[PDB]
């Protein structure tokens, strides 16, 4: 098995002590090919980049989801919510079976009006800018995604478009996430220099718990029904066990939806806008469809489904820069990968999604080009070639939500504005637990079509 | 011989006005001493008038003209020779007055109505989107509304106050400049080194205001675009005599002036009206009934606002009790005798104590402290010069029709869309700056769930 340079006891870990480790790992995959071992003190994984090997890794009879160290640190505040649970934990399957119907394509009809509410706020914000002003794209997309998941998730208004400083919940959550990510690159975590970090982390957990627990207790005392995930979780019983989720787990799911959904979806929107700005022919076609389809003052659910080319633009953005760029698996039993590489029970694999998505044997030689027409016939894409939403029963439960949100909002953005890159921005991909184009800014020129 | 409260050696009457609520203190002195009293401080002197009898003489423009109070003189450092801080004799006063009058008529409000609705909808949506425990800071939100409305109607510029915690830098500088000008009134040793930073900041703030407004004027002139705003009217309007428009510098001073003169007075009014409606359930029910009956469309039309008669009366009664620009100052143009009793010399100052005028029991009856909008039901029955919240004559508020159209629209919409409750049992605290407002007034709104 190929492997990058080791540095004594540190092994390969110094190669990930960099602001952009996924990008560095893509460069290693370029050098070493479809599979390479990566060792850190007390752990080992194997990074996979080819569809050939990844299709085996996605065999659920042979491999199951592993909790990466990142996910283990996020569990300190996401608990046994869906994303940070082992498949064999009772609350994983229970929450999965209760929630799956609230996340179907059908269920998006019920969330659509709340998604529209926030999308209109975003458009109105941009319509109201003066000639001298510009848009901070990822910052505004994140205000939108957070507010949308707040409203659809538990009928709560963070009111991000009314503030300079976010709602305290948002500040704590973002800072909690940031700390969990920082712990991955922290060699002496019990050194006194991290006492303040630990104190702040605990304060932030309490801020998130107190708000979400209060909203759950308020809802239960009032008896009111809403079109939100909270109502579904309070009323739902798991078909298998016959049991509903307990209040603590419900809190963890709410926190989980916010964490799992906000930056991934924000990143996607930002990357799509960036690529449209770089590809005028693609832009013209997307904007033509938006104008033809979105004939009403606000989009209907059905109209969003008819934005086919906008959908293709978003898939092509996820091809190039899948915003949750890696997931981790373990071997359920001893097995041989690719007819060549023996693995033992418990051995870890890591899927490098951006590298999968550039497999020339699948996509052709033009893998760096932005061409949404690649997705024109989706039944022609081989199985396990395109995995921005992970795999199998542990795939993104929020896939339909994300894509409905992104299509709606991108359609509306294209219908209402022309966008200019006033700065000749050079793409800078910031890595947190997700990917986004840092510092991406534009100016909008309104088409003056009312809402 | 003129009443005067007790004097204390060189300090004169100044030890009796040791307060940041001088208008309220002066009302108590008027209660004791009556319709007219002299008030001396070291190095100044004026005569406070409280009766309609005397104030009607003071409002004789052949005998008295507007005086620039010390407050107005400090405001002139950044409002320049705009309308509010000019002497009636300054060439730019008469020139600007004649150019701008048609842009402020009742008829002209038809052209501003859509922009006023735009900001009013943003206010209503902000309140609709609050979570249940949240509350409203009334004067703060009313000021966001009035500032943004004058920005949009004045020079088609969006301060976007409902998108922010910290205001647009222009607003921050303007508010801080106003605050400094007010602070100078109570400053002994103004050239002490401890005020160097104040002076530096004041100059920075003037530059911030001038640079933005000058830029917007130059942008407008380069683009050639016409708008429904005061800036378009000032660029095109010509003085009949000279054939000239206002120059670019004066246009800037008028823009700064509209913001200063209009924002807090109108915001105060709205805030006082809401406060009084909360204290008078009978009156509230009647106002809200009219709002529901009149405002039958998803947004108000201009004609509907004109039909909000009782809402208009509520606002006039709020201006009766707490006129938000509470004083104006006059000087004697020539030697003259006031009220057949009090000789005045050329240049002598009078100050109209408007809240005290508005409590003249010989005019309004004994119930002057009650909030009764029905007092205004037949406005032809109110004696001349009895009700002056917008000042007097040619130097009266040019923005009167604007203010009242704004306030009526917004109060109608507020009553249509929400019930309000005072979750704190707030005690009225009337802060005095250049204007009056109910400081700290907070409420919770319960939506009626009527869409926009
Ligand atoms: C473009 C947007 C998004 C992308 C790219 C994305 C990607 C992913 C990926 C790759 C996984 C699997 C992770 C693993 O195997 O360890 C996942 C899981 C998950 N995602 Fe997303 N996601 C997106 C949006 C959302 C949204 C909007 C929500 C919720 C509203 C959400 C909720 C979840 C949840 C709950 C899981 C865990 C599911 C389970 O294991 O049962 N995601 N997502
Ligand atoms: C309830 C709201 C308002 C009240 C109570 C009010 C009151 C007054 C008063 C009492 C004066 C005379 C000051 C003096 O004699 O020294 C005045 C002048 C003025 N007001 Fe207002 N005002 C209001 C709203 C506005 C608005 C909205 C604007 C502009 C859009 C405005 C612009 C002016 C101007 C330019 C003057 C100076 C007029 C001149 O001397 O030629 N006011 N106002």
């Amino acid at each position: 098995m190929p492997q990058p340079k080791t540095f004594g006891e540190l092994k390969n870990l110094p190669l990930l002590n960099t602001d952009k480790p996924v990008q560095a790992l893509m460069k290693i995959a370029d050098e070493l090919g479809e599979i390479f071992k990566f060792e850190a003190p007390g752990r080992v994984t194997r990074y996979l980049s080819s569809q050939r090997l990844i299709k085996e890794a996605c065999d659920e009879s042979r491999f199951d989801k592993n909790l990466s160290q990142a996910l283990k640190f996020v569990r300190d505040f996401a608990g046994d919510g869906l994303a940070t649970s082992w498949t064999h934990e009772k609350n994983w399957k229970k929450a999965h079976n209760i929630l799956l119907p609230s996340f179907s394509q059908q269920a998006m009809k019920g969330y659509h009006a709340m998604m529209v509410d926030i999308a209109v706020q975003l458009v109105q914000k941009w319509e109201r800018l003066n000639a001298d002003e510009h848009i901070e794209v990822p910052e505004d997309m994140t205000r939108l995604t957070l507010d949308t998941i707040g409203l659809c998730g538990f009928n709560y208004r963070f009111n991000s478009f009314y503030r300079d400083q976010p709602h305290p919940f948002i500040t704590s959550m973002v800072r909690a996430l940031d700390e969990a990510m920082n712990k991955l690159q922290r060699a002496n975590p019990d050194d006194p220099a991290y006492d303040e970090n630990k104190r702040q982390f605990q304060e932030d957990i309490k801020v998130m718990n107190d708000l979400v627990d209060k909203i759950i207790a308020d809802r239960k005392a009032s008896g009111e029904q809403s079109d939100d995930l909270l109502t579904h979780m309070l009323n739902g019983k798991d078909p298998e066990t016959g049991e509903p989720l307990d209040d603590e787990n419900i809190r963890y799911q709410i926190i989980t939806f916010l964490i799992a959904g906000h930056e991934t979806t924000s990143g996607l929107l930002s990357f799509a806008l960036y690529f449209l700005g770089k590809n005028p022919h693609v832009l013209q076609k997307a904007a033509e469809e938006a104008a033809r389809v979105l004939v009403d003052p606000v989009p209907s659910y059905k109209q969003v489904k008819q934005l086919k080319y906008v959908g293709m633009v978003l898939n092509e953005a996820l091809r190039l820069w899948p915003t949750a760029p890696a997931f981790s698996l373990y071997a359920k039993e001893d097995t041989v990968l690719g007819g060549e590489y023996p693995l033992e029970k418990g051995d870890e694999l890591s899927v490098l999604i951006p590298q999968l998505h550039r497999d020339k044997t699948i996509w052709g030689d033009d893998v760096e080009e932005f061409r949404p027409e690649r997705f024109e016939n989706p039944s022609a894409i081989p199985q396990h070639a395109f995995k921005p939403f992970g795999n199998g029963q542990r795939a993104c439960i929020g896939q339909q939500f994300a894509l409905h949100e992104a299509t709606l909002v991108l359609g509306m953005m294209l219908k209402h504005f022309d966008f200019e890159d006033h700065t000749n921005y050079e793409l800078d991909i910031k890595e947190t637990l997700t990917l986004k184009p840092e510092g991406f800014v534009v100016k909008a020129k309104s088409k003056k079509i009312p809402l």
